[PDB]
């Protein structure tokens, strides 16, 4: 609410938006209380530290004036992680938890895999930094590595960065540059991406092998962790020994 | 067409994969809302992200791997028009790892598995 009712990058206070006062004051108070409650109640454990520590600084103006850049740099981080870490609450519903298990299993697999394939992209990134140096997408080695990482999705920019330069004699190394473009297209948009589809299809088919057990295992582990934590008199008040159904 | 011998199985497969994506969408609407509200801050002064609903549609269109990288990150950066330059690029690699690569391959995983 405190995002979508304020233009990003404008400073704000309870006293208003610098060019909704009750809304802004109450949403800031709720975020500040939710942050301090968070610290009291305190990768799941890491995300909660990021949200509370950063969610303070987005709402810090109510007490200490902070540059509008920090107010909304912290806000960009906090708002992102608030919704990402909401997925870890959705694991506690039967119709959501299996998808979020599949999403964590494929993420872990890609994060284990990318220690190898950073060097695969570093080779092409340092290579196109030489071959294409006089072009803005590749002006610097880090920009060239990001450009190569963007090309993994199959958007090569082939007409804008090879052929249009070549038909103007702007490519310093013309035959070597095309020869590297065909071999990049083979290794990265085809071979690496199909290896990640191969892993992802293989591993999700193994989660789906017991998914129907895994739902119920997650439910019993949820309920039993609550049954360990709730007070014994409450379980005795709440737990009837039998129930009727009327189909 | 479901009542013809040589059509009905494809429409049964269309039904199974559509239901599977719709059951998954309740979880992944919050995955795109994270990036959509994030890029609404990081790239607010660009027309694709002028409003939070436009930024969520833009992120949804980016799932197909058309990131608009030169048009919305690099060409602005080489003119100093990015308010948060380091944080904005760092979120662009993260979006690609979590949405065009992971989320789309998770759907190919489900789709292959069900057919
Ligand atoms: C593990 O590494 C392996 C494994 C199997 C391999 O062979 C298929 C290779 N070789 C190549 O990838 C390669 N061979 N030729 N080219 C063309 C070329 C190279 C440098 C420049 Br600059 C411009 C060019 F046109 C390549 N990209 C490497
Ligand atoms: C379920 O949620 C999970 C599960 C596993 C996770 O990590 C392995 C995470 N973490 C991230 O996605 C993340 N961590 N760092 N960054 C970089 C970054 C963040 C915000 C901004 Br704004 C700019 C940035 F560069 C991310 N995108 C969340």
């Amino acid at each position: 609410i405190l995002v979508v009712n304020i233009k990003p990058g404008m400073a704000f206070n309870s006293t208003g938006i610098i060019n909704n006062s009750y809304l802004i004051k109450t949403c800031m108070i709720l975020v500040f209380l939710s942050s301090i409650f968070g610290y009291c109640k305190e990768i799941s454990n890491v995300l909660e530290w990021i949200i509370y520590t950063t969610g303070i600084i987005f709402v810090l103006p109510l007490f200490v004036e902070i540059p509008a850049h920090l107010q909304w740099q912290c806000g960009a981080i906090a708002v992102y992680f608030y919704w990402m870490n909401f997925l870890l609450y959705l694991q506690r519903f039967e119709n959501c938890g299996i998808f979020i298990v599949m999403l964590e299993v494929i993420l872990k697999t890609l994060l284990r895999s990318t220690v190898v394939f950073i060097f695969l992209l570093l080779a092409f990134g340092l290579s196109f930094y030489i071959l294409l140096n006089l072009q803005d997408p590749f002006s610097s080695p880090l920009l060239s590595i990001i450009q190569t990482f963007s090309m993994m999705l199959g958007d090569i920019n082939y007409r804008e960065s090879f052929l249009e330069p070549y038909l103007r004699n702007e490519l310093a190394h013309p035959v070597l540059s095309f020869a590297q473009l065909v071999s990049f297209t083979i290794f990265v948009p085809i071979v690496l991406m199909n290896l990640l589809i191969g892993l992802a299809v293989g591993d999700i088919a193994d989660v789906q092998k017991h998914a129907s057990l895994k739902r119920i295992a997650m439910q019993v582990e949820l309920h039993t962790s609550l049954e360990k934590k709730l007070p014994l008199w409450f379980l005795r008040k709440v737990d009837q020994k039998s129930t009727i159904v009327y189909p």
